[PDB]
């Protein structure tokens, strides 16, 4: 009995196994974007992906990884609200069963079809293991998914999860090149949180781009045909895997822009 997203398994039931679910910095939260405070003090974010070598695609049974050779100082995010450099490990996104829900973080309560989150982590701890043990360990970068035109740089990742069906499948996924799913604005909102999955370590300094992506109906439509259940088990469509907005408590949300 294992976390996931059911009734049984779900987001509400986190907390037994992970008590930092109920914790002071947890993540996503709500956006109010006439609460969040610009702050001239804050840098364009650096985004650094020419050299991005991504190495392969995985189905964990949550969603989908795509990862990334962080064994060098390649693919980089830095400035923003950020001190010092953060390495790209993995993409991956989270998604409803409707057009009307899947985004984490809301924008005065509006949610998004969809999320994609780039998962970076601080260079000063060495590796993604020790650096998710300390509060300014990782920075993720969060783009909305909106239903409209297609986003050509997504259908690589489109076109290859037939391959990784169900739970536990991977695949070869090289040479795909992460710039083609931002949006043209690096106008953002940042707070501290935490991991939005177990083990829910508050170990994050978010960065919401205000602007989202446009994908395909056809292309959301494939998200949905993916597989929570592992090949050989019942069928359980991989949709709905998003937590939901947690209390602010004590936090400020700035924003980049006014
Ligand atoms: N939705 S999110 O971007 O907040 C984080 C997604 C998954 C975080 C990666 C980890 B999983 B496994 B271990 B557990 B702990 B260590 B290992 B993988 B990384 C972190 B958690
Ligand atoms: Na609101
Ligand atoms: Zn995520």
């Amino acid at each position: 009995h294992h976390w996931g997203y059911g009734k049984h398994n779900g987001p509400e039931h986190w907390h037994k196994d992970f008590p930092i679910a109920k914790g002071e910095r947890q993540s996503p939260v709500d956006i109010d974007t006439h609460t969040a405070k610009y702050d001239p003090s804050l840098k364009p974010l650096s985004v650094s992906y020419d050299q991005a070598t991504s190495l392969r695609i995985l189905n964990n049974g949550h969603a989908f990884n795509v990862e990334f050779d962080d064994s060098q100082d390649k693919a980089v995010l830095k400035g923003g609200p950020l001190d010092g450099t953060y390495r790209l490990i993995q993409f991956h996104f989270h998604w409803g069963s409707l057009d009307g829900q899947g985004s984490e973080h809301t924008v005065d309560k509006k949610k998004y079809a969809a999320e994609l989150h780039l998962v970076h982590w601080n260079t000063k701890y060495g590796d993604f293991g020790k650096a998710v043990q300390q509060p300014d360990g990782l920075a993720v970068l969060g783009i909305f998914l909106k239903v409209g035109s297609a986003k050509p740089g997504l259908q690589k990742v489109v076109d290859v999860l037939d391959s990784i069906k169900t739970k536990g499948k991977s695949a070869d996924f090289t040479n795909f090149d992460p710039r083609g799913l931002l949006p043209e604005s690096l106008d953002y909102w940042t707070y501290p949180g935490s991991l939005t999955t177990p083990p829910l370590l508050e170990c994050v300094t978010w960065i919401v781009l205000k602007e989202p992506i446009s994908v395909s109906s056809e292309q959301v439509l494939k998200f949905r045909k993916l597989n929570f259940n592992g090949e050989g088990e019942p069928e359980e469509l991989m949709v709905d895997n998003w937590r939901p907005a947690q209390p602010l408590k004590n936090r400020q949300i700035k924003a980049s822009f006014k």
